[PDB]
């Protein structure tokens, strides 16, 4: 599959994250990313992609060495580590056809998994809207505790 790229913003306390909505398939909450273009350098579509679906542009704060990468189903997504960014800044995407809504959320409030169904005594796992952001939350708070403490 094609790499995606794009970031994990946090604010100023290192307490929240930034989430983004879409629709349809894309109906949950998950982190700014998107499809690298041809001939396109990670770090630009990075910062493409956050740019596209939150207005906010990241590229004067990029760490060339701080993102997580997780390969999920053979595609690899790397999002770039933003912390710092005021809890009040004005987002706004390019393009609300794609991006229903934007917000912060409590890192430690955010699951990081999502639920069995032993109850039911039924195979699987229960829907949760932050089915996409769930998979960076652990690596997220594991690199946020050797990085600042
Ligand atoms: C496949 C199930 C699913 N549900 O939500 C998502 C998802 O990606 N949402 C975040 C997002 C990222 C970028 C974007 F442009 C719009 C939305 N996937």
């Amino acid at each position: 599959g094609v790499p995606t790229y794009g970031a994990i913003i946090l604010d100023e306390t290192l307490e929240n994250v930034l989430l983004v909505q879409g629709y349809l398939a894309k109906s949950g909450w998950g982190f700014p990313k998107g499809k690298v273009n041809k001939e396109e350098a990670p770090h630009d579509c990075a910062a493409r992609e956050v740019f596209e679906e939150t207005g906010f542009d990241i590229k004067d704060y990029i760490c060339k060495d701080d993102y997580i990468e997780l390969r999920i189903n053979d595609q690899l997504a790397r999002l770039y580590i933003i912390p710092g960014i005021p809890k009040d800044t004005k987002f706004n995407p390019k393009t609300r056809r794609e991006i229903r809504n934007i917000e912060w959320f409590s890192i430690e409030k955010l699951p990081c998994h999502r639920n069995d169904m032993t109850p039911k005594s039924k195979l699987g796992l229960a829907p949760n809207k932050f089915f996409m952001a769930i998979p960076f939350i652990r690596p997220l708070r594991d690199w946020l505790s050797r990085r600042f403490g």
